């Protein structure tokens, strides 16, 4: 079963699929080993690892090559964040095939205008055209196109958010990712209740840690839950703490015992496989 | 004062310079903020972040571009690990100028043969030629060339290790990095005592957490101490733990409070600077 | 004298500076050897060499790395085509320092909106902000910022074209590149006559081969003439012809004599330098 | 029929397959349009386009990404030059899957030692192990592994050249590429006559333009003829000539008529396809 079939099977079966953010292949491997359903190739986490704002500063190829390296490391589906498609429908058309060829099983594209000005969203018809270009360019029909509706964030209201969602589904979107920045999950939950479309919803509840997977499973219309930036946050917290301890203690004497050993990193690099290759082919 | 002058000033002054491993620019920024003297652009940490063995599997350009991204983020000197120079003296000659142009203040090159066979080290004269090619290719004489002696690891003994160190210094090496895999730091300390050369020594005491910076400062001949892989180890430990907690709890309800906030990552991405640029130029 | 000083000296002296398009470093080296004043790092020629449309399909990093490779090969100034700045003023701010660090002595940025819709140009004030962000981000004040006015191409008329030119110069543009698609050079020449600003003009007269350098030197207000796509055209013509001859003749028997020899390519690769490095450092 | 099946079908059918060198996708497209059977992703042509010696100076990723861009442009098989495998059998194992995933239908790997010293070839058994690692790592059994024997160039004689060829075929090589630097094709033809193996031979007769395809078809044992560097030579000759004419004439007045038009380059960039995408999806 291909990774694309696996993703599709999850969406079609009604199971709740979980995806975790990853800013490099090692983190993606740890996510797979932890049991998540898929990897989220987050633009926010990649730009954060590079210490640059998440505002289309990183090159498209830096993200695309990272997607390729992650997909060649894990056996679970990869969902790629392609922001606004790096341009208009023509750019979308040329970019989607490269993400599919890099091994991603899905892309997430949002309806925000690019670049930011001093409208917040692109016209409904313009975005429908971008979604249609994405589904036209894919080679494997199992490849998934997810349209991200930013109407709530833009402060446009629930009625406009549902209208865009329905228009994107009409254009060929396989799932709709709806996002909220409200303090409470009231807004998001009201959208889910009102959602009239046939395709599944995708939530990124980073702003609402109180919404557990059990709470989300209770929402039959949601097919995917994404943990949007927890890997980079976990890494920053531990690195910052270990660096401060080394500088306070003037060394690694107290900190070494608590860290994973060098041998554990070498195993995560796939040393066992390398050992078999060396044993059978280094002659 | 340029980063290269800063590094040189540290070596020449007699202060003990500390450098921390970094596998991406964010980690490098956290190292700078923590107070380390320099960043170590570790090939072991970069290959580990890609989940591939540290055996010249990653492309030279993947490491070189990472060095460029780290140097454009931090204000402290960057020491680049270039393994065996990606070839012979001709390759060294073409590669060193690219690392210098990427912003690194020093390179570390070791005398192991490449690629591994089924001798362990290259001939003394061959390596002298590689060091000479490195110092000939550098543009800024302040740029530092560090020769890494692997004779102890190769099991060749102390006398051969000192002989190579002296031969590399004669060829132009600005510092000698000596490494041991022995369980106890006895071997390393005996080498330091016996070292007759004029240039400073560089230690990577990952195998001896008991050797503190105070213990190393007591070794007048050592000018640099490098923490070789603690960033990737710290990151792996926290990521693996947070991923397991999310999967055990079926969500981020218990884990979110402990993590650095999204706002802290956005500040680390340099949002303040981005805010000034937006305020003054988005019109 | 730095490449940036060289460019500046040309602009300030009143000499007419010539720049030739190059899609790779070899072509750039041939341009230098032929005697041109500078290299034009054409987005049209790079996208053509990749067989993709010149419509922001290539990644910014593919062009930036090509600029780096060209600047490390030639000793004459490189003028980089950065299209619309890969975004708004914030993107311009983050991108310009990378082009300067790659070795380019100037960038050319145009006032077209990106991406294309189904207004043609961005507002005058928005572009002024992008030019100001570019000149604020440069480190070396000798680095040159050239603003390309597309008002004539957009069919907006001469009065609006001059107004934008003056507004961009007010925002800090060091030169104004004005372009025409009219069949005859009447439109372009009328703009030059009317130009009231103090900075030099830049012409890309690809559409008017009848306008010679002597004709352009006669235009005191023009400081740079760029040959926009002749390298890729020359290469396509000869390659296509040699390929057809080989397939017609069933071999290279008739064609080999006319081609430059393998020895000539090896010299262009800088074999002599490589021979000195081998002789002095391979030991 | 996949590109790999197409290549295999050519080798198995007994037809003589022709492959032309290409240093970028545009040249590769022109080769396809001219009628060649396949593209040769020459390391010599790519390093020449970058104005650097063909001595493993370019990064492996620079060549691999170029292979990816060429394969996504042409519909005919691509044969990738991977030099000595970028290391030993372990490196070969990690590299081959990346070339296959980039779209190449075959790789060519030679038995020279890397890097050059002050033996010329690696031991027969070491190379057999590298070939075995290559055929073990490929996913599609149709993917072709070509072993290049440099024994004649090394001055080791015909008997040793045939012995290596047979040993590499025993290790799994699908074809043997044999090369000569002798002035006359006597040496090469004698090798072909003596060749006792079952797999086809591959010739790169750049040094013998007198050996036509008809002469090679007459050699039943040769299954592929590669034109090794004619694209870069043709391009250099025309570019150098057009640049000299522009500088002599002080303009493009005399040269423009002879060049392919801008409209022809735009068609080669695939503008027609872009026009359909714009018409159907830009809304
Ligand atoms: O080879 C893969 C292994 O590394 C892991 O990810 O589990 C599934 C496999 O297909
Ligand atoms: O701009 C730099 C700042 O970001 C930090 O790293 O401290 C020193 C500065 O030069
Ligand atoms: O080294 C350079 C040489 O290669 C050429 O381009 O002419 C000027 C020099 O600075
Ligand atoms: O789409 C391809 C076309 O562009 C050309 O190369 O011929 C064969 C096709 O498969
Ligand atoms: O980048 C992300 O993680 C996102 O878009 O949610
Ligand atoms: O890669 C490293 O960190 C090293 O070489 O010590
Ligand atoms: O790309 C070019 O050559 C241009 O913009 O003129
Ligand atoms: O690089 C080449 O073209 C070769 O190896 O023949
Ligand atoms: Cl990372
Ligand atoms: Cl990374
Ligand atoms: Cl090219
Ligand atoms: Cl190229
Ligand atoms: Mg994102
Ligand atoms: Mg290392
Ligand atoms: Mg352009
Ligand atoms: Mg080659
Ligand atoms: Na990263
Ligand atoms: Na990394
Ligand atoms: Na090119
Ligand atoms: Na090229």
């Amino acid at each position: 079963m291909t990774k694309n079939q696996a993703l599709r099977a999850a969406l079609d079966s009604g199971r709740l699929f979980t995806a975790m953010a990853a800013h490099n292949p090692l983190v993606a491997k740890l996510a797979e080993q932890a049991g998540f359903g898929g990897i989220w190739g987050s633009g926010f986490e990649l730009s954060a690892s590079y210490a640059v704002p998440d505002a289309n500063i990183l090159s498209m190829s830096t993200h695309l090559e990272m997607m390729r390296a992650i997909a060649s490391t894990v056996s679970i589906p990869l969902i790629a964040d392609i922001d606004t498609g790096f341009g208009n429908a023509v750019n979308v058309h040329y970019v989607v095939p490269q993400y599919e060829a890099a091994g991603a099983s899905a892309i997430v594209m949002e309806d925000k205008t690019f670049p930011k000005d001093t409208q917040e969203l692109v016209r409904i018809e313009e975005f429908q055209g971008k979604i249609a270009a994405a589904t036209a360019a894919r080679a494997d029909r199992d490849f998934v196109v997810i349209a991200r509706v930013e109407a709530l964030i833009a402060g446009l209201g629930q009625q406009e958010a549902v209208r865009r969602g329905q228009a994107y589904e009409e254009a060929g979107a396989d799932a709709i990712l709806i996002h909220s920045r409200q303090k409470t999950p009231d807004e998001i939950l009201a959208f889910v209740k009102s959602w009239p479309g046939k395709v599944p919803l995708v939530l990124v509840p980073t702003a609402y840690p109180q919404l557990t997977e059990a709470d989300i499973a209770a929402l039959s219309k949601v097919g995917i839950v994404i943990y949007g930036n927890h890997a980079i946050r976990a890494a920053v917290g531990a690195v910052r703490e270990v660096f401060a301890r080394i500088r306070r203690d003037g060394g690694i004497r107290e900190v070494d015992a608590a860290l994973p050993s060098v041998k554990e990193i070498i195993e995560l690099q796939g040393d066992e496989r390398m050992r078999a290759v060396e044993a059978r082919y280094l002659k």
